[PDB]
């Protein structure tokens, strides 16, 4: 078992450590071929064909470059071999949790199919971790090179998920708190996950990456704030950190909320829903599960992948018939017909559990000039989208901590006001689009009516006329 | 409707003609979306995620900038924009017979599992092509933008297969000649096809192009060659051409060949093998067809993608529990072991037909060798690879002509001799991989010296790492010493 | 005499119509070869070696690309093969006026040098145009391809400085408006110039920008807009345009306004005014012109070129002393230092006339700390830097008109609060860096103490570093607390 | 303490405070103003980069890969002190280039200097060792643990090979594989070229082919001889294989164009024809011209591509004809191409025949009916040699590789272990004659003069040939 190379396009010949490779040549890892990272975009942008597999190599590539920078700059942090493989274990594993097409599954499937579970990609990532671990006799070979599994399973978890209910984590005491700050960062949102993902998605969606992490992480160093050790850029740096957020929001705006890779995403979960019932996925001991349930049994959810769509596609059975036909009709291209978009007033925020009820509402309104066509509330889809610098109405710069040349172990603060006039004044918004499953030309007016009417009701913004 | 635009990674915002959407919005073109461009190349370079869809509207774009650029240079061709728009489509449809990870397809499953049929993704192209546009009522919209289909149909066809039967095409006219160079160019193996795959190919691999398909498009022009309308390059230009096969060969040798990506072809259509009596794939009429008769049925190969592999590994009948496994040690990394690598000598050529007997020759060697463990043929794999320049032993700047800036509608021939002394003389060679089965230590070192022995015995190349393999078997023959 | 290819490493192969071409070999249009794009930004950016020369080739080429799509997509503007090449010809020789390290040259150097003149590169490139046109010959080309020098020359003129005197501009009537917006937007801010150095300065700088000007192509028509023809963008486009300007910014902030490319810049400004009085330049009749008046002679101008730096730091004359020592301290990196960075709040605009009493401000602060080491006015740089969306305090897209793919002929306006709540709320602003020429620790450290006092006493924004270089200082203002 | 600098090519790279002291001096900054391509830009507008960079990127590479050899060999014992000296012989080795680069030391020095034998490798170390006794730097590297008088001894070496068994002093044996990273002389792979493949590509608008960090990964340090030298793994021939076919490449499309070619010879006729009159000022107040500027390097320090803008704007009239060459330029009125040929087999056409072969091509006999008759002088023939960096030999042949199962065990492989489609010669030359007079009938006969010429040495047949002399070709029944 020696060094392995892996040619990525994006990071170049990147090296794996044979432990690294014992994780990723598993069942529970390799699934993650079979998972496209930007789902139903790639129905919109070709060339998106990339999976979450790919990924998940460059968050760990780069999880393990920027912890080897910082202990070669500040050797006094005292960064052992150990923790840098368990600070690459984490950045390889913290997609495992995510189920077919993406966010298509956590962000629309699962809180449509299970309304009652609170389930997230990263507790997600835990439970597979957890279950590769102890399917593949990982942890007899993490003790052949020198991890203790004990503290070093937990600090992995603890690297994906957050604090697993003070300095609140247990794998590693507060003088490595820094470490805590790679793979996932929750207090800022700066993190390498971001970082491979502008810079692999802009490869395969045609759109240039305008982000430099290798230049973050040349200038990033720890120092001391508030009695923790954290991660802190140069001051200097605060307008790229600005332009950084900047990028992430051009990249929703332009492709992840695509108005058509949305409605081709709404399009599939409304399928896999149809077939909820008749997709059987085996578990644990035999027992069967459905594409709703498979989160419950990871050996089920290690066979749940975006061939579900494939599997309904081509199906016979007149049972998955309505799945299948929803399907058929996103290859034809006959898709669910965008009605139009509007905004909130202020920072008022329509929040996930109103979601379900905003169909009912658009139906119920009572428009403006009397209708031959009346349109019921599974007619309807509202689409809800919040965009937004990653930490809801706050500015994440806030939260960051800088180091001047001249005092380099010295942490500060910079405010808005002391880098530019020209910056955002806020951070959050939401916009909801409307669409209609009726297609014919009366069926649209009159959906249009419905809406228009609907924001009105609302106090929302008067809608574009658009196209009409 | 309308013109749509994509924005393609590869070629940028591109245009498709309204007719093009509408062949593009089927079930057999949308296929492509779910059969892997490079096959098990993906298990080897994570980058290469990309499908035959994508392929295929850059062939499209391709094709159409190609005749657009004869056509405004040289409005004499009479270049209509009928004769463009059919040269899209049949760009845009030549990769519709590819089957699930695309070679390993046609080229290692079929033969093994049908070798009484000649089955290839050019005739798989021309099928489906004929399905696409039965089920999906193609041809009153090819009429509604001014194709004739039946004339025009034929010539698609033939752009992708070849004369479907002296001028022996009947789609166009011998005037219109050249016109059968761009989709698929039989004469040189100079087309489109190849300039899309180079870019986008390494552009997800991590490998970079170095040829420029721009710069060919800007130097070619029609001229007549022997009483015929030929696409010709210009005189300087040469070099580019021979340094372009020099790219598509090394693109065999670093990623298409790829020790490793063969392998795992190999242990995917050893998995096809053993699951094609069991999985069953509905066609015409409701039928049943296998992975391997698929191929007689348009409506069961629209069902036929990488999502098979899926289906085995996620299977749980215990009849397929012998595929399933094959798969699952996939996953694992449990792969067939490399031995080694050599070369025939001289211009004998090992032949299809003479494969099966390899395995047994490697076994039955004898290596004056301290052997504990004695292998069989069935431990044995011997994967053959023809790696050459698109036309078996020719050369095919030989089957190019070029035009001189002081004539430009007068066609010459350039000889290699003119070119340089520094380019290949040989332009076809095969490789001899072998692997083993048995994968412990002990059953690979004896298979190196079974391997080396053999490669002495048949007077193939010694292998580059033979006196580290098989230290005591290289010094036997003189010629490696 | 037919068209010529060239490879440019932004846009590929690209072709030059013989008039171009004509232009191009000329003295006036190659010294253009000799003058940094970047200017002192090459001294901080090491890829930043490009010059005027290849930008000038590609902004025409953009000329060319969005002249020709509009009359591909509306043959009703007529369009004519004329319209074209002199839109080409505009774009080509808009750079032609740039002086020594580009913007260094107008932007600090013929300011200080000539304080009476007002002196632009645009006004700069029609004054060369013309020297370049009647030195060269090239009327007479002109007219054997079609064009009409009296109105084509007036026309590219126009293109280039604006209107040269209801409908003001007489190169072209009201009908072909649109042809106005191409080379040099006044309007708006969108041209073919920008589209050009974003990609440029990119490449050579090593940052990447997301800009993609062949997709604003795909989606540009000409409508009429309060009753003139304008060049409008599809409505989904808006937010690319924003983001346009956003790059722009980007790119000043990063690159063109970097705090020690412009102290470099400062200082071949300082090293030119000491040489003005001593170097000759000859130009029209064997007449003598300095650097600060070869403005007023283009066969002088023609001569002047980056090569001013070089004939000062090789000289021997003892007068070119003062000015041969500042080049020299630049190549040994002994550089005025950076003090700190600063901006207005409010609307306070700091104007140019008030620039030279700001070091006077900064050394008469009374910072209220131990200090042993005394500065002076003239210790201190301060350098005012103005930011913005290309039309002072306006909003650009403003100005910019959008149809709905179902009504193409219909053009609006989209408004800020329509597109996003999260864009910019000014779109102009100014950056104050202070440097001390003293570079000693001690100077340095009062430099600080007088800079961040300056700050509190004007109400400025606090430093980034402000309580690390001043810890005794920012406690006073509770504004900063 | 470490500088960040942002090069296109590689990034972000850090410099050590040492080697920032050396950059930043008037002998390093000189590069600034010389074109790495020379008259290429006239050719590739994109090719405006200069030597300076390029030697970042140089030291920037021999810096990874000595680090990386380290790294996976501990064993090989490399200090911190043999990294800093490897990345300033890096850093170092294009000092010695002039104006225009490859013009010249390929071209002007041969011409304006016949006795004299000089090479840019020799005056890198003479404008090392100027750099480092006018800058003080002697006691900067002592500061950062270097130990100037053996390392001084290194990095020359590195550049300019064995200055006078074990030949280099600057290292002992157990260190031979240093010598091998900046300059490689026994097979020609080094970081040199692995920074010029990507940033010429990068320029030109040509696409790099080869993979340096792949190299890198995959290099290693084995013993061949009682030598410890660096290998490649045997897997990675084929790679190596492509690499000098990408370098050859490289010179056919741009180093070798023939526009590019015949401005450089134009470039160079102007300076020896200003050579007289140009004045230099060097050590001393001393004065130089162009041509001795090369033996005082205070007055080296300061030629650089200016010289062709001094003469391009001088008055004076002893530059007149100078001038008007460059002025000539300008206008694109260039010497006109005739016609390309190569010699049959391996005859070599040496240098020091190269002033006679004008004299050749005039005297041919065409046999046609010609009103122009045309001299000596009225023809330039420029004769390029193209090969794999060691003249007729397979650089592969002195390249040495390990196998996977034995990584400290050196083996050798052959061109018919590897493919059958690889290159039967490593060298050749191209021969390339231009007319001065560029009229229609003046042009047309020195096609005549031209084909005759190639007929009467068995010359290739021109590509064109047919075309620009009809009535030329039928005399050979091997070309027809
Ligand atoms: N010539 C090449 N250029 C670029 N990438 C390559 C090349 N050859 C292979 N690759 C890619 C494929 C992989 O992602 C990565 C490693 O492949 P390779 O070095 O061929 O590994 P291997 O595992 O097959 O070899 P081995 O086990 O013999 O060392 O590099
Ligand atoms: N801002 C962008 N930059 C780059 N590519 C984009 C951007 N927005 C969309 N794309 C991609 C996705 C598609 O491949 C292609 C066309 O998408 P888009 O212009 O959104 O057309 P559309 O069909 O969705 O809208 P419409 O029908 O209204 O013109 O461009
Ligand atoms: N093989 C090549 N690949 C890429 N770019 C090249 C190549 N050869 C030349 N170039 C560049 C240099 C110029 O910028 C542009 C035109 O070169 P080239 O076609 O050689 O023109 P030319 O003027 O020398 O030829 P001619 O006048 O015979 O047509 O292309
Ligand atoms: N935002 C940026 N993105 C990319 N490159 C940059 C950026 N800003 C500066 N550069 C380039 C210019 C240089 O080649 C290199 C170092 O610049 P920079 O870090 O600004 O150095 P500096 O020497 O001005 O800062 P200091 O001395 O304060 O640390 O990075
Ligand atoms: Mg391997
Ligand atoms: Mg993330
Ligand atoms: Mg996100
Ligand atoms: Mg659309
Ligand atoms: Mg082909
Ligand atoms: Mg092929
Ligand atoms: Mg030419
Ligand atoms: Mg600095
Ligand atoms: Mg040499
Ligand atoms: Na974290
Ligand atoms: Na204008
Ligand atoms: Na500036
Ligand atoms: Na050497
Ligand atoms: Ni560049």
């Amino acid at each position: 078992d020696t060094m392995k190379v892996i040619n990525d396009p994006i990071h170049g010949h990147i090296e794996l450590h044979p432990l690294l490779v014992r994780i990723i040549d598993t069942p529970q890892f390799q699934r993650l071929r079979y998972i496209k990272q930007l789902g139903g975009g790639y129905y919109v942008f070709p060339g998106a064909s990339h999976n979450r597999f790919e990924h998940s190599l460059g968050v760990g590539y780069l999880a393990g470059c920027l912890v080897h920078a910082l202990g070669e700059k500040q050797p006094e942090l005292q960064i052992s071999e150990r923790d840098v493989l368990c600070v690459q274990i984490a950045g390889l594993c913290r997609n495992l949790g995510h189920g077919p097409f993406s966010h298509m599954f956590d962000g629309r499937f699962i809180p449509l199919a299970r309304p009652e579970v609170k389930w997230t990609h990263e507790q997600g990532s835990v439970m597979m971790f957890e279950h590769l671990i102890n399917s593949n006799g990982i942890k007899p070979v993490m003790e052949q090179y020198g991890l203790i599994p004990e503290e070093d399973i937990c600090f992995i978890k603890e690297q994906i998920v957050g604090p697993l209910e003070l300095w609140p984590y247990k794998g590693r005491p507060e003088n490595k708190s820094f470490l805590y700050e790679i793979v996932s960062n929750k207090r800022n949102g700066i993190d390498v996950d971001k970082w491979d993902y502008f810079a692999r998605d802009c490869h395969h969606l045609g759109i240039q990456n305008n982000f430099d992490y290798k230049r973050f992480i040349k200038f990033a160093r720890v120092c001391e704030v508030d009695n923790e050790l954290r991660i802190c850029a140069r001051d200097k740096e605060v307008g790229n950190l600005y332009d950084m957020f900047h990028t992430r929001n051009s990249l929703h705006r332009r492709a992840y909320q695509h108005k058509v890779g949305n409605i081709i995403d709404t399009m599939i979960t409304d399928a896999f829903l149809k077939a909820d019932d008749y997709i059987e996925i085996t578990g644990a001991g035999g027992k069967k599960y459905r594409i709703s349930t498979a989160i419950d049994d990871m050996e089920a959810y290690t066979k749940l992948t975006d061939n579900i769509f494939l599997e309904i596609l081509y199906s016979t059975d007149p049972k998955l018939k309505d799945a299948r036909e929803i399907l058929k009709q996103i290859e034809y291209r006959n898709l669910f017909k965008y009605v139009g978009e509007t905004q909130p007033t202020g920072q008022i925020k329509i929040k996930r559990e109103d979601y379900e009820s905003l169909p009912k509402e658009v139906a119920s309104a009572k428009p403006k000039v009397l209708l031959d066509v009346k349109l019921k509330a599974e007619d309807f889809i509202v689409d809800v989208i919040n965009m937004d610098y990653g930490m809801q109405e706050k500015n994440p710069i806030d939260h960051v901590s800088f180091y001047c040349k001249t005092a380099p172990n010295r942490a500060i603060r910079i405010t808005k006001n002391q880098v530019s006039q020209l910056l955002p004044e806020k951070f959050a918004e939401q916009l909801i689009r409307v669409y209609c499953k009726k297609v014919d030309r009366k069926s649209l007016y009159a959906a249009r009516q419905y809406f228009v009417q609907w924001c009105a009701d609302r106090n929302f913004t008067k809608p574009q006329d658009g196209d009409v």
